[PDB]
DNA sequence: ATCTGTACATGTACAGAT
DNA sequence: ATCTGTACATGTACAGAT
DNA sequence: ATCTGTACATGTACAGAT
DNA sequence: ATCTGTACATGTACAGAT
């Protein structure tokens, strides 16, 4: 019942989506419009919506959106980077740029600014460019903050690479069918783009499945019904929800967190739905030990240091390298507190 | 149990399976690739497997594949044919390789379908691997049947389709009522994929005769075989297995059994049969309502619905819902109390006609 | 020289065979 | 249980055409 | 090629019923 | 308290026109 309460707290309003939204849709379609009403290196780009907007898991505010131009490149060579599973170098227009991430993205980018510059009608920045964010972020005012990332992805119609192969498990879930169906369609890739001194990190890509995980929560039930109008309603959006809502307000609160991001709550909620399959194991009358066992499965990732990829299994979220053991155990202070205490961060 | 055994004798071997594909691609191959030449009015048309084969409901024998030459036809005006849901008239907007077969902007089925065949027929005559030659022309069908002796007598149907990506016929709009079984989504990406038109062909006298058409749904019936869970995983290596399309076998095979012997029930066909366990399988959406473990009472229940189909004189087509397949005007009362009999007599008496 | 309809190439669910 | 032939979806190569 | 038109999924919002 | 039915809204796939 409190969850109830937490959950229509969360829910978007109406005309809070109707106004972020025709601003939002504004600003791309003029941004996509430039990439190829030009000559410019990137005509065929096309728009692919991503995100927690996009899959109806958004909480709070459409205060934020992603959005991937996504551009069709042929007869491509992958070279896996030292067996990180998710990280990959490029090979053989684009010759301006071995495709190296870091030169592409700036021209990218350099097109994005000028067209910012020339929109009149909306006030609409660009922010600083951040190490390890793949996007160009636009941030508008109406009066309200949005915030758009704008990804630039690569598009390849072959085999998904082979660290994938034992990826996407949800031959028990959502099945072999889908599997194989979803496994036909392309793959993606986005720019690395961190600053940490290591190897080749200026022309590493990281693969990207979000538009596999966007039909995976548009289609997320065993039975074909699940949430539709002639079927039952789950709960599995709704604990996205609530666990993604804790993660925020924990992060505000602690700067100790700010290696931890929504994603990791998406990856182990993938997990949860492809060990927990049945679509009345996430009745809704079951939200409160459904969110908690989430949470038990969250802490036990966070215990022992083990969040794989959903479709990348050698790749550890949780390692050592990306996240550090104090910060962990932070968190799992902070979650353990929450838990037991029928969650006083929720009322704030 | 005694089903378990029927199943068996009903199991199509491998062997055969590929002995009679082997044939069968081969001709199919060659006719298509004679429709893609010359001034062929039927250059452009693609094929489209449907019917039992391709479902994996075909039984006994690996001797009848179904085979749909469809092609494309855009901009395309249709008029339903006396509110009957089925047939329409296809009528042109402008004045096209079809120009042969038009009458008033009208379409005319028998006479494409006749030079159809004859493109067909003269393709078979060259064909001197195999002995394959075409059957006389069946009323009321819209196909061009090739008998193959493989050895084997094996049939095949080509059948001729004209293929729009519109929206469905409003006729339809009713049909295929799978919300509550495979669900809204599935409903409106079907409905999204073309809807196809055969000749009637029928040859009853009546006005219209030969310029009226059929619809079609041989792809989503296909697609619907192929995926006939509430569950995703029915059927699958990681899900549960489901009895839906062994009790369509035993249905049908019941109904092959009686109309050889028994020459009253001509005018049922294995149609029929398919219809009437698509809408079992509509008001029993759920997989454990076809559990393996109670195949015998999944079968009771078909058959208990079919015999009330059949003294109701009402079986509507799943797609169609005003059309009426049992209609007092396509079977008479006296067949259907005649199949009636029949099957009671077959489930009260431990199927008997299953041991011939 | 480039273009492109045809057909090989690849991968796997389905279900028969062992 | 695993092995395996057919059908089928989609990616790609290239002889013959422009 | 680009773009509008169409259908209906996913939502939110609220009154009347249970 | 929740459930149901209608209204209001945005997103998305694709046919078809220009
Ligand atoms: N580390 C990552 N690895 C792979 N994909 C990622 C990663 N971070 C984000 N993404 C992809 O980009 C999408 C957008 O990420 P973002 O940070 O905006 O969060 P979100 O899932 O949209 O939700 P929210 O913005 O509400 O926190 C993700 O849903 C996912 O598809
Ligand atoms: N009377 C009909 N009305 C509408 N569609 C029909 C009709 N008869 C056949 N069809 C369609 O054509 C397909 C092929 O028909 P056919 O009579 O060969 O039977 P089948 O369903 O393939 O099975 P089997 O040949 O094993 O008896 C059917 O699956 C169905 O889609
Ligand atoms: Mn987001
Ligand atoms: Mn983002
Ligand atoms: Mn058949
Ligand atoms: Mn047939
Ligand atoms: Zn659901
Ligand atoms: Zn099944």
């Amino acid at each position: 019942d409190k969850l109830k309460k937490v959950l229509d707290k969360l829910r978007l309003k109406r005309k809070d989506i109707s106004e972020a939204a025709e601003t939002v849709n504004k600003v791309v379609e003029r941004l996509l419009r430039r990439m190829q009403k030009r000559e410019s290196e990137f005509k065929g780009v096309e728009q692919l919506n991503t995100g927690s907007y996009y899959e109806h898991v958004k909480i709070s505010a459409p205060n934020e959106f992603d959005v991937m131009f996504k551009l069709e490149v042929p007869r491509i060579e992958l070279q896996e980077y030292y067996e990180t599973g998710a990280f990959y170098l490029v090979k053989f227009p684009l010759s301006h740029f071995v495709l190296s991430a870091t030169k592409m993205l700036s021209k990218f980018r350099k097109i994005i600014k000028e067209e910012v510059k020339e929109i009149k009608d909306i006030d609409v920045s660009v922010e600083k460019e951040k190490p390890g964010s793949p996007a160009v972020t636009l941030l508008i005012r109406n009066p309200e903050e949005i915030s758009v990332d704008i990804i630039l992805a690569l598009e390849s119609k072959g085999s998904w690479p082979i660290s994938t192969k034992e990826g996407l498990p949800i031959q028990g879930w959502l099945g072999t069918k889908v599997r194989t169906n979803l496994r036909r369609e392309p793959f993606y890739l986005v720019p690395k783009n961190a600053k940490d001194g290591n190897s080749f990190q200026g022309e590493t890509w990281r693969l990207s499945f979000s538009h596999t995980e966007k039909y995976i929560l548009n289609n997320h039930g065993i039975e074909k019904t699940c949430c539709e109008s002639s079927g039952a309603k789950c709960c599995r959006k709704e604990c996205l929800k609530l666990m993604k809502y804790l993660l925020e307000q924990l992060k505000k609160e602690f700067q100790e967190l700010d290696a931890f991001c929504s994603y990791h709550v998406k990856t182990a909620i993938f997990h949860m739905w492809t060990q927990d399959p049945q679509d009345s194991q996430w009745d809704p009358r079951n939200l409160s030990s459904c969110f908690d066992k989430l949470l038990a499965f969250f802490l036990e990732c966070l215990r022992t240091e083990k969040l794989d990829h959903y479709f990348i299994p050698k790749f550890n979220l949780f390692s050592q390298e990306l996240i550090d053991r104090k910060s962990k155990e932070f968190l799992s202070k902070k979650i353990e507190y929450e838990r037991n205490n029928g969650f006083p961060i929720f009322d704030k």
